[PDB]
DNA sequence: CCCCCCCCTATCGAATCCGTCTAAAGTTA
């Protein structure tokens, strides 16, 4: 229906209207570069600015909910550890889908 | 006590008439 369209779009409004780091975690494979390479456009021209924006903006891949996790407890660490810093924090994280890697676990006693 | 789905079938039933054309052959004082 809307989902991912909506959060990839957030996210390049976020990294592009903001100047701010973005983490997404795409869990089904449903993320492509070209997509937020035409919303980018859609914004902008400069292809400085464009590469600057796309270069505030990580993906990591989960397809378990332990690499979940374990991605999600290293950002914790990294960012209590980095609160002295003042640059290259992060804001927003988007997780692409949760019942992917959350149904397999469900269903039975 | 907990959380999510399935699938097509089978033929029926007849109506309605129209429009005319072509003449030929003399006979017996
Ligand atoms: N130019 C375009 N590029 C990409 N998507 C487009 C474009 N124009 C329209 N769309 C729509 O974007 C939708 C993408 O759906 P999306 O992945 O955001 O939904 P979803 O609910 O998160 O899906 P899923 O359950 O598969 O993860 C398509 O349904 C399509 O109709
Ligand atoms: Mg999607």
């Amino acid at each position: 229906s809307g989902k991912t369209q909506v959060c990839l779009c957030m996210a390049a409004n976020v990294a592009h209207g903001l100047q701010q780091n973005v983490l997404y975690v795409d869990s089904n494979g449903g993320l492509t570069a070209s997509r937020l390479l035409q919303l980018l456009q859609a914004k902008t021209q400069d292809e400085e600015e464009q590469a600057e924006a796309l270069r505030r903006i990580q993906v990591v891949h989960a397809f378990d909910i332990f690499q979940m996790l374990d991605v999600l407890q290293e950002l914790r660490g990294t960012v209590a550890q980095q609160v002295t810093g003042s640059s290259g924090t992060v804001k927003v994280v988007v997780v692409d889908s949760v019942t992917a890697v959350v149904s397999p676990l469900l269903g039975g006693q």
